């Protein structure tokens, strides 16, 4: 019987509510395991049926609450028969006259519905919807509260007559409740209708005016819950139905403005979100101009740290400050310089204020409006920047950290000025802050310095030893969260300084501790991604100087490529049992490898030979992700250039893949494949013959393709040139089909090794098949005339062709032909090639 062990459960429940903290872990262990078969049959008798017998609401509500957790962890193992009894007891007590009991029944219903999905309780929503009218308050509230959580949490809507009535009936029913006595109920009502906004539910769309009208009539409710929901509704509608808000816009704005400075922190944040959303709409600029005088002070005031905020640091991912600052950043990009009349008089007050909370809010404002109001800020920079550099030493950390940030926002202007005026002190001061005693100032400074480095470049060279001393020391001082930012600082330093880093002293202090970590990190580490990206930057700047250190870098990268591929395979077979990897670990490993193959170019040959790198590369070229293909094709060309002797035995395998990937849909992949083919043909010589048919036609098609980026066109032109240089016989016949775009393309390129080999290829092709050029000889001349400093032998090839043509067409026709050229064109061909 249940009477025996039932008084044992109720005793275990009374003991569960002790006060020992020792007798609590014991009764929790005793109850969590007491999951036989039918304890939940009991867990409701206590909670729903034994009123007076074992009364004491705390006990009953705890019964239902422990059982709620049983539903959370072990619902799948639930007997079908007990659940049905559970469910019917809940719905029969949804509106219990005891607030605590009906709140317990409430969370019970909510969770069951969340765990066992939509259809598994088919009776629920129809019963909830119906109960909304049930003429006793508690039942109405109970139903509505439950109904609110179900639309909100799980259930992605799309649920007409899954409610057992059309949304056409349901939505106006909701709207009626906007007029209920109880504040809790009209909140529930706005929350429900808010779920149907974004999805553009037709029923709501055909009830907008009624909705909008009812929203306006609630704007003024005491209950902040209602005010908040009204704001959410209005923010949401801003994107879904602008057309219907528009005629009320100024009237709405004035409400939102009052809401953005609301008593309640929540309503305020919700109201504030309005300015963000509106700011990103084309209609914004015209609507708000008039409100800027009132808006800006409100946003700027909202950007101060609150009293609570400060304490917790000395917070939320999103708050009033982050929101206002975001809005102000966006509003600055919209109005640009026209925002300044509204900002500067307020800025003047804030920046030199005696209270730091005020000062630091002003510094934030200054940073926030940077990108947008740059041009108009330039006049005031010569006094503000020196003053910010001063704040960098402020006694208060939170001023120190934000100043770093704001300074970095003006980094570009700083560098554009004489190096000694602003850049020097900024650097001197930022380098000191990188080693601040306060973690937040460390991050801010280190981050700001990274922004500065990228902008300064060469100009950092004089301070390189002091910059490197600070960064390397930071390794020892810093802890996790900060290392990530430090890696990026080092990395950018390599990018900005370039070859200037390649000196034994620099290498001997930087590389040992970077590598120390490279061999410490467990492959599934957050630290590993930025450490890869950093080293890839370093190996490119430390060209040949990176040599002593590549062994473990190269090998681990290859390992990383392999592993990621396997993991991605496992995940494709078994999407549930086996987990997806982050392919960005692969792309970054490939880039490092190709960075390595370029800096070391040749010294790498032994490492390439003893690895699965080419096999791995092949697989990477099969990948579904364009970026992965792209990266390996890049690596292909780099290895072709570095140590072709190991690529050659695979060229028969690679060529068809390169052909398969000569597809303009994926520009970057196409680019790299095209580039790789070209580099291969130079290394292969005549032997490239059998591989031309599969590649050529696609290139001539790609080069003739209307909308094609400049770079891909240029690379196609180069590659066709190089193939032709090596196999004139196979390529020459097609000279007439690609010569127009080829010339239009390569005519705009610097006089380099690429342009040389390409034009060398077209000269060998013209000489094999001259008739291909005549019809469009105007284009060849334009392309030859673009050369400023050609190699002597190339100038002669140009010379022979140009003359050959002139001799064919004769002096008279040529004279006519030359009239077409612009002056500087006529003149170069005449001076350089004697024509």
């Amino acid at each position: 019987k249940p009477d025996e062990q039932g008084l044992q459960q109720i005793l275990q429940l009374l003991k569960e509510s002790q006060s020992p903290d020792t007798t609590i872990q014991r009764t929790v262990q005793q109850k969590l395991e007491q999951l036989n078969q039918y304890p939940d049959f009991n867990n409701y008798l206590i909670f729903v049926l034994t009123k007076l017998k074992s009364e004491d609401e705390p006990t009953r509500s705890l019964s239902g609450l422990i059982l709620k957790n049983n539903v959370k962890a072990h619902f799948q193992n639930f007997p079908n028969g007990v659940t049905d009894f559970i469910k019917s007891e809940c719905l029969n007590n949804i509106g219990d006259s005891s607030p605590l009991i009906r709140a317990t029944v409430g969370i019970l219903i909510t969770t069951i519905a969340s765990k066992g999905e939509l259809q598994n309780w088919p009776d629920l929503l129809p019963k909830l919807c119906s109960l909304l009218d049930s003429e006793d308050y508690n039942t109405c509230e109970g139903a509505f509260g439950a109904l609110q959580k179900i639309c909100e949490d799980s259930a992605e809507i799309l649920d007409s007559d899954v409610l057992d009535r059309p949304l056409n009936i349901m939505i106006p029913k909701f709207l009626q409740f906007f007029k209920h006595s109880s504040p809790k109920i009209r909140s529930h009502a706005v929350a429900c209708v808010n779920q149907f906004i974004i999805s553009r539910t037709q029923a709501l769309m055909l009830h907008i005016d009624s909705f909008i009208e009812n929203l306006f009539a609630l704007a003024g409710d005491e209950e902040p819950e209602v005010r908040k929901n009204v704001c959410r509704a209005l923010v949401m509608l801003l994107e879904v139905r602008m057309d219907r808000l528009l005629p009320h816009m100024h009237n709405i704005v004035e409400y939102m403005l009052q809401r953005t400075q609301d008593q309640d922190e929540n309503v305020a944040l919700e109201a504030c979100e309005f300015w963000l959303t509106l700011a990103e709409q084309p209609i914004c600029k015209d609507v708000l101009v008039r409100h800027l005088p009132k808006l800006i002070p409100v946003l700027v005031n909202g950007m101060k740290y609150s009293d609570i905020d400060i304490i917790l640091l000395k917070i939320s991912d999103w708050n009033l400050r982050k929101c206002s600052a975001a809005a102000l950043d966006v509003l600055a990009n919209v109005y640009r310089d026209e925002l300044l009349p509204h900002i500067l008089p307020l800025l003047k007050e804030l920046l030199f204020h005696h209270e730091w909370v005020v000062k630091e809010s002003g510094i934030l404002v200054l940073g926030a409006i940077a990108e947008g109001c740059m041009q108009g800020m330039i006049p005031y920079l010569p006094e503000l920047i020196p003053h910010l550099i001063q704040c960098l030493s402020d006694k208060k950390a939170l001023v120190r950290s934000i100043t770093c940030w704001t300074l970095s926002r003006y980094a570009h202007w700083v560098v554009s000025q004489p190096p000694d005026t602003y850049l020097k002190p900024l650097m001197t001061e930022l380098l000191k802050r990188i080693l601040d005693s306060n973690k937040r100032v460390q991050e801010a400074a280190c981050s700001a310095f990274a922004t500065l480095e990228e902008e300064a470049c060469t100009e950092l060279v004089p301070y390189l030893a002091y910059i490197l001393d600070t960064l390397v020391f930071a390794f020892s001082k810093y802890q996790h969260k900060n290392l990530l930012i430090l890696y990026d600082a080092i990395g950018t330093l390599a990018d900005s300084v370039g070859h200037h880093l390649n000196k034994p002293e620099y290498i001997q202090m930087l590389m040992p501790p970077l590598i120390q970590k490279w061999n410490m990190l467990k492959d599934e580490d957050k630290d590993l991604f930025p450490l890869l990206e950093c080293l890839s930057s370093v190996a490119t700047a430390l060209q040949s100087g990176f040599l002593p250190y590549c062994e473990p870098v190269y090998q681990r990268c290859v390992n990383l490529v392999q592993k990621t591929l396997a993991q991605a395979m496992l995940n494709n077979a078994q999407p549930d049992q086996y987990e997806a990897p982050d392919k960005d670990f692969m792309i970054v490993a490939l880039d490092l490898l190709s960075g390595l193959a370029e800096g070391l170019g040749g010294n790498i040959e032994q490492l390439v030979a003893r690895s699965n790198i080419l096999t791995l590369m092949y697989q990477c070229m099969q990948d579904k992700m364009p970026e992965v293909r792209q990266s390996s094709f890049a690596l292909l060309g780099d290895l072709t250039k570095a140590c072709f002797q190991h690529v050659k035995p695979c060229i028969a395998d690679f060529m068809p893949i390169l052909g398969t990937n000569l597809n303009p849909e994926f520009i970057s992949v196409c680019n790299n494949a095209t580039w790789a083919i070209g580099e291969i043909s130079i290394q292969m010589g005549i032997e490239m013959q059998p591989y031309i048919p599969m590649v050529l036609h696609q290139l001539v098609e790609i080069i003739n393709r209307p909308n094609t980026p400049k770079t891909l066109l240029e690379n196609t032109a180069i590659t066709i040139g190089r193939l032709g240089y090596v196999c004139p016989q196979e390529v020459a016949p097609m000279l007439q089909q690609f010569i127009r775009p080829w010339c239009t393309s390569l005519r705009n390129i610097r006089d380099n090794e690429e342009k040389d080999s390409a034009f060398r290829g077209i000269c060998t092709m013209i000489s094999v098949n001259p008739s291909g050029v005549i019809q469009d000889f105007i284009f060849f001349c334009d392309a030859v005339a673009s050369w400023i400093n050609p190699k002597d032998d190339l100038r002669d090839m140009f010379c022979k062709i140009l003359h050959g043509f002139k001799n064919q067409v004769g002096d008279e026709n040529w004279r006519r032909f030359s009239d077409q050229f612009p002056l500087p064109l006529k003149e170069r061909l005449a001076a350089f090639y004697g024509v």
